[PDB]
């Protein structure tokens, strides 16, 4: 039970920060940044669902788990972890623009794990044991305001990956300079985003395991950001010198 929980918990925040420490050198191999020497590649499209559906799968599975699967705050952030993971699922993947029709198994397999992990720890720590999400809690603006930097957080990143799209014809594998939107201040909104987004899922759920995933998002996309601005800076003579990485007006 909480055995398992708390050892979870070490093993992601562990697995984030020694991943930040490797990302702002080395980024991971998808995408822009995939090279060859990485074992063995799977179909890109694929990988995507496969490896994400363990998130709200698994989620659901250890929600309804628990005895307070039947009360209001836990339902309500089980709609918002719902809401980003049927989009993560099923919806960004099936429109995405694939560019290299293979990536590599690795970066796949331990997006799959980080889920499952991921995915059972949070959920977990809603429904299970003592009731923390009480109904008092809906009246803390602890929750009011992490549901709102949540869903702020996910409309920014779903409006950044939408830009992405159109930025290719489906068959296409051309990078172009994105423009509009929140791109106007930094190359990597859709991380931006995202971000925010479990910042405040960190906040509404008050668990170490949405803390957790709070910083390993961070720990992982705030690399990663660095790393397309760089390769933006150097694909393009073209491009913005005043756009930030992913804070607007900072980094
Ligand atoms: N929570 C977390 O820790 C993580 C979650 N995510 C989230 O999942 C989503 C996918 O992330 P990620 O794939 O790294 O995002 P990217 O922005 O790197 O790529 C997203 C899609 O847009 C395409 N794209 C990106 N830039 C351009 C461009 N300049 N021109 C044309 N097409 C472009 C990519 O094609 P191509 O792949 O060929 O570059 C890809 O299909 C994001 O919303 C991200 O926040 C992903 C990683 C970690
Ligand atoms: C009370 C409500 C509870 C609901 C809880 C679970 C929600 C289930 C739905 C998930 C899909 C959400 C997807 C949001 C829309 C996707 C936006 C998008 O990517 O569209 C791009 C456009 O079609 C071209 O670029
Ligand atoms: C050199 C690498 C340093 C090691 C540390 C970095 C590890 C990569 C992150 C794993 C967590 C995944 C959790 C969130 C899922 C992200 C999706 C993804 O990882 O990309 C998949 C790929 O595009 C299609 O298979
Ligand atoms: C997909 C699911 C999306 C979920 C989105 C969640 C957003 C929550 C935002 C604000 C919380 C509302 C505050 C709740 C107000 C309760 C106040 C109260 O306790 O009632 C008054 C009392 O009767 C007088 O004494
Ligand atoms: C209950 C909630 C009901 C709505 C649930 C899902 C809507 C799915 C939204 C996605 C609609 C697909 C639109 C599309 O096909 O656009 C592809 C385009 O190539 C990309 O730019
Ligand atoms: C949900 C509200 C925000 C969704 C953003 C979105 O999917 O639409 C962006 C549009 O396709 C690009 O202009
Ligand atoms: C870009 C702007 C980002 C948004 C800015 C907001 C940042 C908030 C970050 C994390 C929420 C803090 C909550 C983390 C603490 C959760 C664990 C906890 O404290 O409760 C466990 C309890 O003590 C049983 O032991």
């Amino acid at each position: 039970p909480d055995f398992l929980y708390r050892w979870a918990l070490i093993g992601l925040a562990a697995f984030g920060a020694f991943s930040f420490a490797t990302l702002f050198f080395v980024p991971a191999p998808y995408g822009r940044h995939q090279r060859g020497g990485w074992g063995p590649t799977v179909p890109t499209r694929l990988a995507w669902i496969a490896q994400e559906l363990p998130a709200p799968l698994v989620f659901a599975l250890v929600f309804a788990r628990g005895e307070h699967a039947d009360r209001l705050v836990p339902l309500l952030l089980l709609g918002l972890w719902q809401l980003h993971y049927l989009q993560r699922t099923f919806v960004f993947p099936l429109l995405m623009r694939v560019g290299a029709k293979r990536t590599p198994l690795v970066t796949a397999l331990l997006a799959f794990v980080f889920n499952c992990v991921n995915g059972a720890a949070n959920a977990y720590a809603i429904t299970h044991g003592a009731l923390r999400h009480t109904e008092a809690w809906l009246a803390d603006p602890r929750f009011a305001i992490g549901a709102l930097l949540f869903l702020g957080g996910w409309a920014l990143n779903l409006h950044s990956d939408a830009i992405l799209r159109r930025l290719r014809a489906p068959g296409e594998t051309r990078y172009e300079i994105p423009r509009g939107g929140a791109y106007r201040l930094v190359s990597c909104p859709n991380y931006l985003g995202e971000i925010v987004e479990w910042c405040g899922w960190a906040l509404a759920t008050w668990t170490y395991a949405g803390a957790v995933f709070a910083f390993f998002t961070f720990a992982n996309l705030f690399p990663r950001a660095l790393a397309h601005h760089r390769w933006y800076r150097e694909r393009f003579p073209d491009y913005p010198r005043e756009r930030k990485a992913v804070i607007p007006f900072v980094v």
